[PDB]
């Protein structure tokens, strides 16, 4: 990672959502909600998050697989809105299951590389951050939004270190969302910005947060 070459993660785990619900009668209800394709620049913090609406559904059938597909489509229709020079030399699915999908959908872009991968992004935690889920949640139409997932830590902080923060943040929210929640609120006034995702934290309280985060995705 962070060459001059353009890479995306693509993360489709949660593009398909439902809830399920055991109803009076005994049986059980899977009704969809709203999910997410998460795009993500590892150097430069970019995410793309393309809010897949329910109504993508309406009269499909094998609805887990239908999504690897919808979510190739949709790398595909993004690609296709940038300049050349933006569009990535890389694309790295975090799930095996986007890689056939995703090579027949680019077939057209004979630069890209695609591999797979098995590092432990769990964009998914994002669900359980407000300034996501609600997003996510609420949306009547499909709609691509523009976030910065590196708030302003790259004004001091290399790609590689913030890159890492991210990745401890995810797994520890995936693995403990209530105490991750409480490490990365040191102080009764730790605040953060209203477009930030992060809070907003001085180098000495990183420093601690990283290392809390790293044993409690230890601890498992
Ligand atoms: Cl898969
Ligand atoms: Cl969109």
């Amino acid at each position: 990672l962070f060459s001059n070459q353009i890479i995306w993660f693509v993360d489709d785990t949660n593009v398909y959502r439902v809830t399920i619900h055991k109803t009076f009668e005994g049986n059980l209800t899977e009704k969809p909600i709203n999910g997410a394709i998460f795009i993500f620049n590892p150097r430069t913090g970019q995410l793309f998050l393309k809010i897949i609406h329910t109504s993508v559904w309406a009269g499909q059938k094998r609805l887990g697989q239908l999504a690897k597909w919808k979510t190739a489509e949709e790398v595909a229709a993004l690609i296709r809105s940038l300049p050349v020079e933006e569009q990535p030399k890389q694309i790295i699915v975090t799930r095996k299951g986007m890689l056939d999908p995703l090579e027949v959908h680019l077939l057209d872009f004979p630069n890209i590389v695609i591999k797979g991968s098995e590092l432990q992004l769990p964009f998914q935690a994002c669900l359980k951050v407000e300034k996501f889920g609600d997003l996510i949640l609420k949306a009547t139409e499909p709609q691509m939004v523009l976030f910065n997932l590196y708030d302003d830590w790259l004004k001091t902080i290399s790609s590689y270190t913030a890159f890492s923060r991210l990745i401890l943040i995810l797994r520890a929210l995936h693995v403990n969302n209530d105490r991750a929640k409480v490490i990365l609120k040191p102080d009764k006034t730790t605040i953060t910005e209203p477009h930030h995702i992060w809070p907003t934290l001085t180098d000495e309280e990183w420093i601690k947060v990283e290392v809390q985060l790293k044993d409690l995705i230890l601890a498992d």
